[PDB]
DNA sequence: CTTCTTC
């Protein structure tokens, strides 16, 4: 009856291995276990300088509203891009960019690379002023006017791209990226667009961070 | 996994 057969026994021949060792890693964590010595340093100086102004608990809920404010923003964009939200400062801030968005092909949709073996969750694949791109919407309290102000956002964007131009669940491909940074006070958002060549150069930088991850784990 | 925090 069975049509494809593999052997139960191996013709070649206190373990307590955890389940997650074999899970396909995610795009974000691959990046978080590959941060530079200076990047981990700069963020920790920020956490400890924070907790001193707000106490161990005040910061703990400062973290809660940042995450939630992000949450509601993405719930807002899914309602507006599924085929009072206009009083949100973040939506006030993206309203101009958002009128440039049509042809939505995916919202909050998971992506998997079979050969490169990582997963991710794309914000949205839509047309922005005609160019079909992977879009990453992001909240921020400080302005991020240049793309190098967004830190690792370029590399996750290109990580979502090249992984979804091979994910079998997508018939189409994409060759551009867009990071949109929305601010709480309502001032206009900063679009950071990434044409095909600039996604190519970050894609190179992302393949380096993927090798660091596979290295650090194999010994560990 | 995300949602963010470095500059």
């Amino acid at each position: 009856v069975p049509q494809n057969w593999f052997p139960i026994f191996n013709p070649e021949r206190p373990l307590k291995i955890p389940l997650q060792r074999n899970v396909i890693p995610s795009v974000t964590r691959v990046l978080q276990q590959t941060m530079t010595k200076q990047q981990v340093f700069l963020l920790e100086r920020w956490k400890q300088r924070m907790i001193l102004e707000l106490g161990e608990d005040g910061f703990k809920e400062y973290t809660s509203n940042v995450f939630l404010q992000g949450k509601r923003f993405h719930e807002a964009l899914e309602s507006i891009l599924s085929p009072n939200l206009l009083k949100s400062g973040y939506i006030e801030s993206v309203q101009h960019i958002l009128k440039d968005v049509s042809g939505v092909r995916a919202l909050e949709s998971a992506v998997q690379h079979e050969t490169l073996n990582y997963i991710g969750l794309l914000d949205c694949v839509a047309e922005y002023q005609g160019k079909l791109c992977v879009i990453d919407w992001k909240t921020s309290e400080k302005p991020k006017p240049f793309i190098q102000s967004t830190f690792d956002n370029p590399l996750q964007v290109v990580a979502y791209m090249g992984a979804m131009n091979h994910d079998t669940n997508y018939s189409f491909q994409v060759q551009c990226g867009l990071i949109v940074v929305a601010y709480k006070d309502g001032s206009p958002a900063h679009p950071h667009f990434m044409d095909a060549e600039l996604c190519s150069q970050y894609w190179t930088k992302w393949l380096l961070r993927l090798e660091e991850y596979t290295e650090k784990k194999k010994n560990q």
